[PDB]
């Protein structure tokens, strides 16, 4: 029954739509096996029910035989009991049916997709889209093809040309007969004693020919744009994804691309016709993984459909069950109560990931800041200068942004359409934001914020932005501002931590300071961190110049001081004066290097975490080895306090964030140190139910209008009040 | 005096700071309002040369913080600024606001500590920004700075000692820096104990106070300045959404200063004044070679104007001030006020003269503003001389600017049909790099033109609060390898996002010779923002999934073409050898027939029939049509906004249905002129009737609250001077 349609899809290198929930069931089971191999699953752990529009065109869960779809767009509401949600979590799966009219988007497919998107959106549940299509549906008025006539310039010579296309009374009568007179817009003329119905416009009786499909593209593009802000959106490019299909992948932002499946706008063949040469060899050349994964359009790659489904399910494990719910806490064997083992040094080169997830070493595993094996890196193929991913801190999921200290290189391919173009390698220095790494940073902030609704840790380590001509021309200023904007829009706790060996300077600090979003942001610097406007060399150039360098010499070098003192003798011969002056300038020459080194140390001494603390720009200075223990309780307390704020907001609401926490903090016992993270979180957790109870406890003219209608006895009272 | 014998006082001698500013190639802060007064007067002269102005037309009042740090107006001598950041609240009677309009001017003082940003400057800038934001008035920033303020603990400089490896040889090195008991006592004496963090050590029976951290007693040395940068960056980011923001790069703008230029989005750069993050000299020290020759090489107009970071260029400070004043003339006096209607000699009631042809090359601008021609001026869609193009140096494939349609200001996006070229400079740091010319075909969205489109939509929406017309004419996006690799997909999606966020009427008009296809229609369909968007297609426009040639390739292949030859050719039909020879003969003409057939589907009439466009239009009548449509839309929009005051929350489809019902029987809802006229003729009547309803419901509510819980409410009624006086009069009658 489904055997033919199944092969038809496999032939196209994709899974048949109705076979996808099975892959989700497999991925969900694997998820369990990796979490606790000793957990035995029942069929009630995973449930998939198709979504079909009812009598009133409203989407509803159903139990129906697969492949009975009257349209090329299908949907499922999945309910899974997962390690993070053992009682269950739900999401929606929208997918094109590649077997139904080549996976094209017609008005019906567009309306359904939109309805499904709104369904997920209304319920706050994630929307998963499986892209396997050929873009907007193309058509012509087939009923007109055997009917249309040609008004020849000379009927004896067709090469002399034609004036217009028309219908005869016969052709017009054939359309009337079949109830199709609205298929064309004609204009009656008489030529050679015959009614000629000049075709002014061809409309077609059949729907889904052109513009109507395009209106649908627009509708679904705007709907996706909207959904990205509202719920968790992800796309699996399971087969080719063309035109509107390509836009849907980017519009849902988060994308996993199956190796060998292209994300294209226009096919290689068409591009060759427009170019008038065989320029492009394939669609993969235009939109394969080597294009999209390198761009950052595709966040991850997959070997097959199951691999992709597994990566969706893994990504979702960091995402709340639905909008506004708390982030899914999933504690594992690597608990919070341990020091951080891997510590960077300025003398040995390191991979940030060792600091994040830890490092396998000959003498055993060196634990990092986050939970062993909790780091799920995304956008791994693009702007490799920044390291972005999801991690867990003692069970708490969060977004992580780290800085790649190593020089990063990337190949820009040769433009097939330009024979006077060659491939290009670009090298970018570590600890510097470039247009790409700045864009990725802003992108990461946004993706963690929207739908994922995650807290975030930026392990801040940037010298600044690349200020040179190339990068300035490639709009580094634009991409850096995105970071500020992304930070302003943030809605969950943010932690900015300058790690050991880390730094932040004038250009990099501007975009990460907590004052950007005081509601969510906090900054911390490691004891082995550095921050100042400029790097020591730059600061001495401005603030410890020659005059200062010569004063320090007079104070410190005996030889310099003595020679300067010899120049106080008002009895000197000019020649002798020139001699002492010469010896002094020769001592300055001799001392300039080391006194320059002294100045660098003096500048560096201002750039410390202790000055940052003293100046009130950071919350606390920290020791890397204790950062895990510290941050775990800080994040935990922040999330609890954030919950109570959200609760207080949904009752009163008419107060500032500052006013809302001050009230909440006033409910804590007097002996509770508000600066003690572990104590606060513990008290809150021990008292959620108790707190919930605590929580559960122009006009002057209208005022004149009613006051007048009141009784005499009442008016007498309010008269006394006015008096 | 320098010079002596001048007829009038030497302004540069009376205030030496003025000469310092000039010596840096910028205008003295305190002389900027004078330039605003000149620009405002020129504005009047160009509008109506026969208008006599009095000095009361322009007023500038310096804003300084009071005892409580609240911004207050002052009249004081220039150069009295105790901080390097100065502000003015300007009040001008302008052609668009003849009774007056107000804005705020924030500027760095380049003479005060080299225009650096210290915590005080940052706090003032933020306060000023909040001042403008609270009042809904525009915020103009004049950038002339050296970024964040750099400092060291000057009190430590004459005190610090060096622990030498060998005191006899300084080149052998040093261990650390320290203080003596004497230096420690010196700090205590001056109440500066907190300047350093020391650690007491005894080296050879001598007390050494090892310097562990230098803090400094003086504020504005490092990180505190950086916290200020962050605060002002976020404040600007916020203001861009709230009020009209613009920046004039009047002298160099460094670090945080460069970020402020971009963060306020709209920027005018004075030729020869750089927008830089790091100076060329420093970059040369970091690189270890003389790579860069100047700061202009990094952030001059040839970099920023070409980038789209700088929206416009200026020859001098006045030119820049003139361009600010011109740009503001399309912006409401303050947030949420109606767009400033400024009717000129070119009224709405006229046909459009310049019409493009399918066979001949044209500049979109001729369609927009009109064209000077040998036989006289050919009027365009908008008001003669009303087109103010911005971002003119970047992504020249799209034409963006402000215009007026019969006095109504709006944002305009047009498509450059000509091939556009741009020079990508050679990277000075890479000797294996050369300059590159890139050519981009007309009527196609590329990463740059897509970015500019989205940028334009955003800039018209935020602060400017303008309606917008997109003269939609795109084949699609460049889907080829280079552009796909250069993330065209990302930049195109920005357009969708930008459209979603739009808050004023949008008109999508496919003009004559215009087109929209599968790839380009996706990002401009009205369903993206049904609340604001409408689409129209000219009678000579085209729209379909693919271009005719693409559609025949899929839907009118050989078999169909030969069946067509069989029907429409006696010779071919009779033959059903010689048949293949007739196919050969007919192929070129039947290809034209198949293409015409295909094209016949791509018409405005099919768009109308399919319900994808509001109306199909004739270009020559588009001005007359759009004027009244926009006018009618703005009047309805205002009444929807006015209804967002009425007792109870309602959808916009509810609000429009309500407003529309009120229209008298004689008012044709399809007549844009009648509907706009009715709204305007009855605004006072509507406002009155509406007020009487917010009151009537308030009156009903209080009687409800009172006719149950009497005594308890009468006490609260009692609980709730000038107001008491009114209520007393009411009770007395
Ligand atoms: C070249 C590359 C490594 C990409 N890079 C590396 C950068 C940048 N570019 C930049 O465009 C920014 C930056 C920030 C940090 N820097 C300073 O603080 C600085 C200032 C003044 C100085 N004078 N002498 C030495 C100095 C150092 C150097 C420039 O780092
Ligand atoms: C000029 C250039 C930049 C190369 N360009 C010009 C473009 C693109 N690129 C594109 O990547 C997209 C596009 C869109 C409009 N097009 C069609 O609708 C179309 C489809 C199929 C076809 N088959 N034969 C001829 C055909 C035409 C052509 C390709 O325009």
């Amino acid at each position: 029954w489904l055997q033919p349609k199944r092969y038809k899809a496999h032939l196209m290198g994709t899974t048949y739509v109705y076979d996808f929930p099975e892959l989700f069931r497999q991925a969900s089971s694997s998820q369990w096996k990796n979490f606790s191999a000793d957990v035995k699953l029942t069929d009630d752990f995973f449930i998939s029910n198709e979504l079909i529009e009812d009598e009133n065109g409203e989407l509803t869960e159903v139990e129906r035989e697969p492949g009975a779809n009257a349209i090329g767009m299908v949907a499922f509401k999945i309910t899974v009991k997962t390690p993070e949600y053992p009682r269950g979590r739900q999401f929606v799966v929208v997918a094109n049916d590649i077997t139904f009219k080549i996976g094209s988007f017609g008005p019906q497919e567009d309306e359904f997709f939109n309805k499904v998107t709104e369904y997920a959106r209304k319920r706050g549940i994630p929307r998963i889209y499986l892209a396997a299509n050929s873009g907007a549906r193309i058509g012509m008025a087939e009923e007109i093809v055997p009917l249309f006539q040609v008004a020849w310039n000379d009927a004896a010579n067709p090469d002399k040309g034609f004036q217009y296309l028309y219908l005869t009374s016969e052709g017009m009568e054939t359309l009337k007969k079949f109830d199709k007179e609205n298929s064309v817009l004609t204009e009656r003329t008489v030529i050679n004693g015959e009614e000629r119905f000049v075709i002014k416009t061809i409309i077609g009786s059949e729907d889904g020919l052109g513009v109507e499909c395009l209106r649908g593209s627009g509708l679904i593009a705007g709907a996706t744009s909207r959904a990205y802000h509202d719920i968790f959106t992800i796309t699996l490019v399971t087969c080719r994804s063309v035109g509107i299909g390509a836009y849907l992948v980017r519009l849902g932002q988060r994308a996993i691309q199956v190796e060998g499946q292209p994300i294209i706008l226009t096919g290689a063949s068409a591009l060759n016709k427009v170019l008038g040469r065989e320029v492009y060899t394939s669609n993969l050349q235009l939109g394969g993984t080597q294009i999209m994964y390198n761009n950052g359009v595709s966040h991850l790659t997959a070997v097959d459909d199951l691999a992709g489904v597994e990566k969706i399910v893994e990504w979702m494990s960091y995402v709340p069950a639905k909008r506004n719910m708390p982030v899914p806490i999933l504690e594992t064997k690597d608990t919070w109560d341990r020091p951080v083992d891997f510590t960077p040094t300025n003398d040995e080169t390191y991979d940030v990931r060792w600091m994040i997830e830890g490092r396998e070493t000959e003498s055993g595993f060196e634990y990092g800041l986050f939970d062993k094996g909790s780091f799920f890196e995304t956008l791994s193929g693009w702007a490799k200068g920044v390291v972005v991913g999801r991690a867990r801190l003692g069970g708490i999921p969060l977004g992580v942004i780290g800085v790649e200290t190593r020089t990063v290189e990337n190949l820009i391919p040769a433009d097939p359409a330009n024979p006077n173009s060659a491939e290009t390698l670009i090298q970018q220095a570590g600890q510097v934001w470039f247009p790409n790494s700045a864009f990725k940073t802003a992108q990461a902030i946004n993706d963690f914020n929207n739908g994922e609704q995650l807290p975030m840790m930026i392990l801040a380590n940037w010298r600044g932005f690349s200020g040179g001509q190339r990068d300035m021309f490639n709009e580094v200023l634009k991409y850096g501002s995105f970071i500020v904007d992304a930070l302003v829009d943030y809605k969950q706790p943010i932690i900015i931590y300058i790690p050991p060996t880390g730094e932040l300077r004038g250009g990099s600090w501007v975009v990460v300071d907590p004052t950007i979003n005081a509601d969510q942001m906090e900054m911390y610097a490691d004891v082995n961190a550095r921050a100042g406007v400029l790097e020591p060399e730059g600061t001495v150039e401005i603030k410890f110049r020659r005059e200062k360098l010569l004063d320090t010499m007079n104070r410190l070098d005996d030889k310099y001081r003595e020679l300067r003192s010899q120049l106080s003798n008002k009895s000197l011969a000019p020649e002798v004066h020139q001699q002492i002056s010469k010896q002094l300038a020769d001592r300055e020459r001799e001392l300039l290097p080391i006194y320059g080194q002294i100045s660098l140390q003096f500048a560096d001494l201002h750039d410390r975490s202790s000055r940052m603390v003293a100046k009130g720009v950071i919350s606390k200075e920290l020791e890397w080895t204790e950062a895990r223990r510290f941050f775990f309780w800080r994040l935990r307390r922040r999330l609890n306090e954030e919950y109570l704020i959200k609760r207080l907001s949904h009752q009163v609401g008419e107060a500032s964030r500052l006013e809302k926490i001050a009230r909440i903090r006033s409910w804590y016992p007097a002996s509770v140190d508000h600066e003690d993270d572990r104590q606060v979180a513990t008290w809150i957790e021990e008292n959620y139910k108790t707190l919930d109870d605590k929580l559960k406890g122009n006009a002057i003219d209208g005022l004149s209008e009613v006051i007048k209608m009141l009784s005499t006895d009442d008016k007498e009272k309010l008269l006394k009040t006015l008096k």
